[PDB]
């Protein structure tokens, strides 16, 4: 029908450190929103980055949208930063050898985070309360005026963003 991309108008906290940090959650969080993705939320990141003093930046992002679900992303790194690295250089070759073998295996995938976002009613048939008719005619009531999104991370409650035109 047509094109055009909102602004943020306030963030509300929809999280708690009953499962994680919100700060370590917002660094990774600033880490995607800095990344750009929103009219509006890579300013609101940067620029709470600038009043954080921290210029963080470190994490791999994956963003992907799943139908019949909502949105969703994963950010991972935080793991490699932890443990430097050494010399990532490998050369894998020669395998017709007589009797080669190469010693490439062994893998034990790092920490990695996802963070599923999408309307409240989303989030509710994910996991949590309120009924999800309730919840979807409230958030698509407020589609009638306003923009709302909730975030959650892994299917757990992190915080929403609200846009308002």
């Amino acid at each position: 029908a047509g094109h055009m991309v909102p602004r943020v108008m306030r963030v509300l906290l929809l999280g708690d450190v009953a499962t994680l940090p919100l700060r370590k959650v917002l660094a990774v969080v600033g880490t995607a929103e800095a990344s750009s993705e929103h009219p509006l939320g890579v300013a609101v990141t940067k620029y709470c980055k600038e009043e954080l003093g921290t210029e963080t930046l470190g994490y791999c992002t994956d963003f992907q949208a799943v139908p019949g679900c909502g949105i969703g992303c994963k950010v991972s790194n935080v793991e490699g930063i932890l443990a430097h690295s050494e010399r990532p250089l490998s050369a894998p070759a020669s395998h017709l050898n007589e009797a080669g073998s190469l010693p490439a295996e062994k893998d034990a995938v790092p920490q990695t985070f996802s963070v599923l976002i999408g309307n409240r009613e989303w989030l509710r048939r994910n996991g949590l309360t309120i009924s999800s008719d309730v919840s979807d005619a409230m958030t698509d009531h407020e589609m009638k005026g306003q923009t709302a999104i909730l975030v959650a991370i892994d299917g757990v409650l992190c915080g929403m963003i609200a846009i308002a035109d």
